[PDB]
């Protein structure tokens, strides 16, 4: 089994993060229009660096790989700057074909040299590897090693990677908590729930289940849930409210979900008994690196779950580690 | 009365095309709109946006709350004008999202509401409906709007009675969907649409939900392949939306068959992908040929609905209106 240990290996991710960070930082200048393209879990990396860079002053806008290929009209892309092109393995047919669509520059994220580097004008090579066919780490690392950039080209003093590490390996802390949530509760479907940069982390943590577990996920920024699609939720049902700062409308949210009979796991910054089942505390960090270790828990939670099923993680069925055309 | 609501798609589109004209003078719509709704009303305001980018504006979407606490995440910039809407027009959400806009405000509902008091202007299009579930409301508003846009950018206007026409042939369809639902028991769903049908097929993948208590999904044609498909199976019903199929999507189809699962192609093409159900809708303008396939895909959720035992017009813990 690698999925696991590749989880572990998130407090590493953000040191090599920070490495690469600081070899490129005087080579790569980010401006202020951005377009992000990755396909899957890597599309759902583009949705939260387009969200930091619209929280720190700049313009950031994502789109699925094929999108931007066959409809790229109905999307608010406008001038395009810069071209971030985002895959875990550097070889996803998609996004070779979206950049060689593209004249402008071309930054690539990637574990490895690849067809993606090849094609770009420079890259963000993070080698967080993985052999699952599940992206965990990677994910984590990718985010940091770019956040330093655009804070650095965006004249914001460095994050501290020592202090970010550290956090993470507090939610590494949490393994066991997870595995017995899991043992003891056995949940049918679930639903993770996130507001601003932690709504593409609640899509993560959705996928990750859906790959692990071949699962019933869902994900929604956080009330959105109550127009209709909180009708599925029930006493099979496990619903992951994950919140920095937690206001009145999340306790009567949880309590809406209780009332269905839902059992509640509140991931959060905050020690607030807002009436969940469950609750992971996390440390608070700057608001653009605070969703970092919301990952290893909901990766956690995802591999947990899918070994209580008898399934592996690191070869879902169907699917291909590159999907390829 | 969801059925009856969705029957009356047809009438639906000549209603929104007499407040069209009657607004159309009154209101111009800029190039740069935010729209904002909540649930299908997002879903709607995607599409919106989407339109208004095919069109050569700038549209951009976001659902109420993210609006109200993480704008700041969002690419919104500057705006000159914000659409809300919503077919109740009392969402708690929105009004509480509005009254924090200055800029120009147009409202989006079925009726006189809190909404329509805290707009500038609104297209108040009467296509009411007692369901939880929204229906041909959703397919009414849009059809009011993109007039309105096309007429606004000097666009020349689509011919209202072909369009409603067009709908009644989705309708046509109605009991070779209920066989759909009979002969195939399928367990979970999957929806797949690019462009102007990925807020159509978010918007299936929500009514099967309410109506149905139903494991559905939704996502933009071929990023499906991207770990999601995971989940589909000899269970799984995939509903391929497309205009104009080519290559890949015969692949598509294919991947999932052999995957066990049964698909159903919605298109505006003759071509066979090698999908187990077939429904063919007449084409229209671009812009509206969304249309034709909200009536296939509040039906399928209906009929899966009911062979469920359930009442799609009041699906178990939903309001009509969410209220704080």
């Amino acid at each position: 089994m690698k999925t696991l240990i590749e989880i572990k290996q998130t407090p590493d991710g953000i040191i090599k993060a920070d490495k690469v960070f600081n070899k490129v930082k005087d080579k790569i200048s980010l401006p202020n229009r951005i377009l992000y393209l990755g396909c899957g879990s890597s599309h759902f990396l583009s949705k939260l660096l387009a969200m930091v860079t619209n929280m720190h002053g700049g313009l950031g806008i994502a789109l699925p790989c094929s999108e931007f290929l066959y409809s790229k009209e109905t999307y608010p892309i406008g001038e395009v700057e810069l071209a971030v092109g985002i895959s875990r393995s550097g070889e996803t047919t998609e996004i070779l074909l979206a950049l060689e669509k593209i004249n402008v520059k071309k930054l690539g994220i990637t574990t490895r040299e690849s067809s993606l580097t090849r094609m770009c004008d420079y890259s963000l090579v993070v080698p967080a590897i993985e052999e699952s066919v599940v992206m965990t780490h990677s994910f984590t690392s990718f985010y940091f090693a770019y956040l330093q950039l655009l804070r650095y080209s965006y004249g914001l003093p460095p994050l501290n990677a020592g202090e970010i590490s550290k956090a993470t390996e507090k939610s590494l802390e949490y393994e066991r908590y997870i595995r017995e949530i899991v043992e003891s509760f056995d949940f049918q479907n679930i639903i993770f729930l996130g507001s601003g940069l932690l709504y593409p982390v609640a899509l993560e943590a959705s996928l990750k289940m859906k790959e692990m577990s071949i699962f019933w996920s869902e994900a929604y920024p956080t009330f959105e849930v109550r127009h209709g699609f909180k009708a599925i939720a029930d006493e099979k049902t496990l619903v992951v409210l994950m919140v920095e700062e937690p206001f009145e409308w999340h306790e009567k949210l949880v309590k809406e979900f209780k009332n269905q009979g839902a059992k509640v796991l509140v991931i959060s910054n905050s020690p607030q008994d807002l009436g969940q089942d469950y609750s992971i505390e996390l440390p608070r960090l700057s608001k653009d690196a605070n969703p970092i270790p919301y990952l290893p828990i909901v990766q956690l939670l995802s591999y947990y779950k899918a070994v209580s099923r008898g399934l592996n993680p690191d070869n879902p069925r169907f699917l291909d580690k590159v999907v390829r055309w």
